[PDB]
């Protein structure tokens, strides 16, 4: 083993201990751009999982697809949440999230263990359409939310920074539109204001 | 269309600024929110058992029975709303909610909120025992937090005998062992 917690009701109470840890990891990103009362991590799957829901693509999994929005960013509960601006490199950031993953799912039962890490693989590697549709839905769901920041802060445009890190990463067509109407939206309001 | 999209993501979104009113009325410091509850919750569909179950229904149970708060807000019951009253605000609020989807999903969100309120299936049954069980792993991590272990009782006496699903009441009957150990310890 690893360590020897065992895969009783000990273990699965401090697996969800250790999810519920999501509920105190604010998205970094927002935290060092000085948003007030920032996001969660599990807030940000959350409706990542219900845009899994509502965002169209018939050939996909979207059973699977929520599963994923809602593993994909679980080691955060260990590893917190890197951005872009901690210069952790990308192989050094998968190595404390693969070990975080592994630390966090040897608590569950063989079976779901294996559930859990798999769906986490899946997402790291993008090996499947579900994968790359749910990266999508991260990133769309990201600039949604900065979006709703400057709305709230009556600050249009104070965090362009994230639109423009989105650059050429939309591709999935329904996101896309998603996307394009957003950014519609937001523009005219940045004008709206300007004058 | 992708508007009526977007509308319905901000207001999915107010989830997120809607804190759980049972620790604000108890003066729990940045309570969790509404979206967190229900992520949590979501993921104990996945890892608790039951193999006669849909699970990935009981996921989405999970994901949709509060989302009418974000326009009702966190009814407590503190707030002395009668039940009817109550139910009669978030029927409406999930009629405006889902009417900005298009017909095949407005239904299918709608009857998974009504399946839960109604409680009208094993799953719904199921993840009404996930909420409660949650709601107390969450009242002893804020004492845990706080340093104040047993400040949270009200929550765990007002889920009295109110458990009944197997797994489900292994997993509390764990979660108040440790606690009461907890608690046992400060008091002496």
């Amino acid at each position: 083993s690893a360590t020897f917690s065992g895969h009783g009701a000990r273990s699965l109470l401090q697996f969800l201990r250790l999810v519920g840890q999501l509920k105190r990891v604010p998205r970094t990103g927002w935290v060092y751009r000085n948003v007030q009362r920032p996001e969660s991590v599990s807030d940000h799957m959350y409706r990542m999982a219900v845009m899994a829901m509502v965002i169209k693509d018939d050939r996909l999994n979207k059973d699977r697809c929520v599963r994923l929005a809602l593993v994909h960013d679980m080691a955060e509960c260990i590893v917190g949440d890197i951005a872009p601006a901690d210069n952790i490199p990308k192989e050094e950031k998968h190595r404390r999230e693969e070990e975080a993953m592994k630390q966090i799912t040897q608590l569950l039962p063989e079976d779901l263990r294996k559930e859990l890490y798999e769906l986490w693989e899946e997402y790291e590697t993008q090996s499947s359409a579900e994968a790359k549709f749910v990266k999508q839905l991260a990133q769309c769901e990201m600039i949604l939310q900065a979006s709703e920041y400057e709305d709230l802060e009556h600050k249009p445009g104070r965090l362009q920074d994230f639109y423009d890190s989105t650059a050429g990463k939309f591709n999935h067509p329904e996101i896309v539109q998603l996307v394009s109407e957003l950014e519609a939206e937001r523009s005219t309001n940045i004008a709206a204001a300007a004058s």
